[PDB]
């Protein structure tokens, strides 16, 4: 079966990290869109422009509107992006056949939406020569950071080429998590983003996800299934590419 993927960025980040993965997706016949968020990638706002997770995801529930009715799409977010996922889902739950999560942060209904972010801080609080600034925006100090270039290759792009590496140099670009917003976010609703299918995928290698911080997740929020892929980094679109197709692909033979 072919499918539409839908592929989401992590913070700091934007559509360029796909560029392995999107064209090994069409060869196998799928439809994909690479988004860039709010004030990442080629986007023309800055951060300092942006208050909040939900702003800071309007490329994506904008694109989401637009579907025709009857359309569904598989969500795929790495990193930071299952945050998007979880505000998109609360928004767009009927054109969402399930989402996949890459390395990435899986939000819940119980806990407040901060809830896996303060606890990734509390697994991962060094990071390392990332840079920090706050900005004011609709009457709230946000905290914005500038991700370090050790930290990009020794704890991100670890087994990723100098080629990618450099690319993660030239294009990476300030913005926030906004953790302090997100903690006074109304909670995920269990009717939305509790009801879609949700696919975790990880690998043990990931040396700023950690395996405490990951199994962690598994544990607090089942996952509808899960994919460990061996060996790779935290970047697996680029250092495990074809794990990830494959795996893309069985998704979208389980679950329209």
């Amino acid at each position: 079966a072919f499918a539409h993927f839908v592929l989401i960025h992590t913070i700091c980040h934007g559509a360029w990290i796909w560029h392995k993965l999107k064209p090994l997706l069409e060869a196998l016949g799928h439809k994909v869109t690479a988004l860039d968020l709010a004030a990442s990638g080629v986007d023309p706002r800055q951060i300092e422009e942006i208050g909040s997770f939900d702003e800071y995801s309007e490329p994506l529930l904008t694109f989401l509107e637009a579907l025709p009715p009857g359309e569904k799409v598989i969500l795929v977010g790495e990193s930071c992006g299952g945050l998007n996922i979880a505000i998109a889902a609360d928004k767009y739950c009927e054109k969402i056949a399930a989402a996949v999560f890459h390395n990435s942060v899986l939000p819940d209904t119980e806990h407040c939406p901060s809830y896996v972010v303060d606890k990734l801080m509390e697994v991962f609080p060094d990071w390392k020569d990332t840079t920090y600034f706050t900005y004011t925006k609709d009457g709230k100090e946000i905290t914005g950071l500038k991700l370090g270039f050790t930290l990009l290759r020794e704890n991100l792009y670890t087994l990723c080429g100098p080629e990618e590496y450099e690319l993660a140099k030239m294009l990476t670009r300030k913005g926030s998590l906004f953790q302090n917003i997100l903690a006074k976010r109304p909670f995920f609703t269990k009717e939305g983003y509790g009801s879609i299918k949700k696919i975790y995928v990880w690998t043990d290698q990931d040396e700023i996800f950690l395996p405490e911080f990951q199994l962690w997740q598994i544990e607090n929020y089942k996952p509808d299934k899960v994919y460990k892929v061996e060996g790779g980094d935290h970047k697996l679109q680029l250092t495990k590419t074809k794990e990830i197709a494959e795996i893309l692909q069985e998704v979208a033979d389980t679950y329209n």
